């Protein structure tokens, strides 16, 4: 013997489950749905006949759907028959449920069919975002392909919906939508890498003083653009290709700064401030690393290469070496020395040379840095 | 009239479709799957009887399942009855499909049923990772709750699977598994933010001085651990939640520093060097912003809120059940006012610069 209000409260609780929502929306075979009401207690009927009288009269005032009627001598309702979702929503009698259905119903008929399942079961994705943004984002996802940018800034990828702040408030939604179109590839690789688009904001690099008293802090992080025209303390500078090999650096070194994780943009070297000191480069031992060294030498004709020698490859060959996935170049890039060119040609012939910076003895790197600083 | 090899190639292509894989594995009633073979060409039969002869003894070497027979005078097979998945895989005749089923079957019977749908249709997630990692990560996902760390590092959050790089190679999988258990809450907030577990390092924040000569450089980025040990120059600080609002800040201010992008982590504020400094916290105007302001005020009792008055929200209009500790009376009332005032979210970025600079210079004395 449940009151009609009880069913509405119970129905609202059911709507909070993702399985219920998918069954109600994305399945026309869900309807019809019949709800049992229940017989009253015999003891209460004899003790308080008005209890069932108010109960039966309370069911006399329902008009959202149709209630099954049968005589028992007083006739009591025992089933509730709701046909349409409009009847179901109006049965819940909850504004939150009513408005959520309105938003979901609008999105279903606009957003593509492949995206219907995700949006229903992931209410948090669209709860904060306006319906216009979700529809526009879903349209953009359908017309994107892996590596579509192929080296273009993310601003220009948007056809018309570029604005100024659109992407950083829709990157999470765009990643999830692309995941179910490309079998979860966007989440694994990342939206930035998946589309092959580079963000030219700052390309932040790590700045580490190797001598206390050079900088107020101990682990800075600057930008390439700022470094292009900023004087740098210290009469020495060391460039490291990799990011997380900082522990391999000496714990101390006189008047020297280290710029780890420089990346490929070795264009800030050409400046008035940089000229005057000695610059050493210490990167990976591969075709790409030799290209970086050539670029650095082109920018500044004083780059003293460190730990890029053939004998290092010979002694540390039987460590952890892998095959380079793609040749950086089919010939020796210009700007390198004769020894560097010979080492490049040597590295070309071997099927497996990718001796990374990490897989090196700490003591040897220590002595190399000391002799460079000598 | 297709040769068994042709059907095997056709089945292999169908396996590449997410709907087919879900139908085969996650539906015991999917079986049986009967594949039509097809009648031969009458002209081809008359022109080259040996050609259709070759066809039938190509069907004499098939033993993957059972083939339906009907006599026609030469009898040709019309239907192929595949009962079990083992027959389906054996009919595919593809090494990649065979090993993919072995991994999928092994993972499904171990991993909870809540993630069965995701793994089947998102083959790229488990394709690269070892089976042990996926099983262990799924177990961790079923045993996690929002804000479980509640101010603890992620290293100790792991029950046993901490290792050294385990999360860095499994953060993406852990986020996706948590999302379907919590209705996509991990992806929106971020796994680090969702679990309330901020690492001491790698939490870089933006520091922009507002006066020449105070700092050697122009724009910096320091980890939150550094901010809790190194003394800071100047005499005033200005903390902002949103990082992408530096343009709204004024040009110059005497002896001020701006630590933008603080996030939820503000435990670095409790420091001897930061003590005795006039500081102000300018976060968003919502429940999360007020909670963050409360957390900031817990560490430092001299924090002066900026751009939080109810008048400012009311002129631009169109967490805990009760008020959290660390709110003044007006702010505590504002928290309850914003609690049920429609969609009470409004970012800093929608604030015109005319009043923002005026308020900041009002504070800057």
């Amino acid at each position: 013997a449940k009151s009609p209000t009880d069913i509405g409260r119970n129905l609202a609780r059911q709507w909070q489950r993702s399985s219920v929502r998918l069954e109600r929306l994305l399945n026309p075979g869900s309807w019809p749905q019949s709800l049992n009401i229940g017989k009253p207690s015999a003891r209460l009927f004899t003790d308080n006949i008005q209890a069932v009288l108010r109960h039966v009269e309370n069911w006399r005032s329902v008009n959202v759907g149709k209630v099954d009627w049968e005589p028992v001598p007083i006739s009591l309702p025992m089933r509730w028959h709701l046909r349409s979702p409009s009847e179901w929503i109006a049965a819940s009698d909850d504004p939150r449920v009513s408005q959520e259905y309105a938003q979901l119903e609008y999105l279903v008929e606009q957003v593509d069919s492949a995206f219907h399942t995700l949006l229903v079961a992931q209410r948090s994705l669209w709860l904060t975002r306006t319906p216009e943004e979700v529809v526009a984002t879903a349209q953009l996802a359908t017309q994107l392909a892996p590596g579509c940018a192929q080296g273009r800034p993310l601003r220009l990828l948007a056809e018309h919906g570029v604005d100024t702040k659109f992407f950083e408030r829709n990157a999470t939604l765009l990643t999830k939508l692309l995941d179910e179109r490309f079998e979860g590839a966007a989440s694994e690789q990342g939206l930035t890498t998946f589309l092959d688009a580079f963000e030219e904001s700052s390309h932040w690099v790590l700045v580490v003083p190797l001598q206390p008293g050079l900088l107020p802090f101990k682990r800075l992080r600057l930008t390439t653009s700022e470094l292009a025209e900023t004087p740098l303390p210290g009469s020495r500078l060391l460039v490291v290709e990799n990011e997380q090999c900082v522990h391999l650096l000496p714990e101390t070194l006189p008047d020297t700064l280290a710029v780890l994780g420089a990346g490929l943009d070795l264009h800030w070297l050409a400046s008035a401030h940089l000229a005057g000191k000695q610059i050493g480069y210490w990167g990976d031992m591969d075709t790409w690393g030799l290209l970086m060294l050539a670029r650095a030498r082109l920018h500044q004709p004083a780059v003293e290469a460190l730990l890029m020698e053939q004998e290092l490859f010979e002694q540390h060959s039987q460590g952890n070496t892998v095959v380079e996935p793609a040749k950086a170049l089919e010939s020796a890039p210009p700007g390198l020395l004769a020894d560097e060119a010979d080492f490049y040609r040597y590295l070309l012939v071997q099927e497996r040379g990718r001796l990374e910076q990490e897989y090196l003895p700490k003591a040897q790197v220590e002595l190399a840095i000391r002799k460079w600083a000598r």
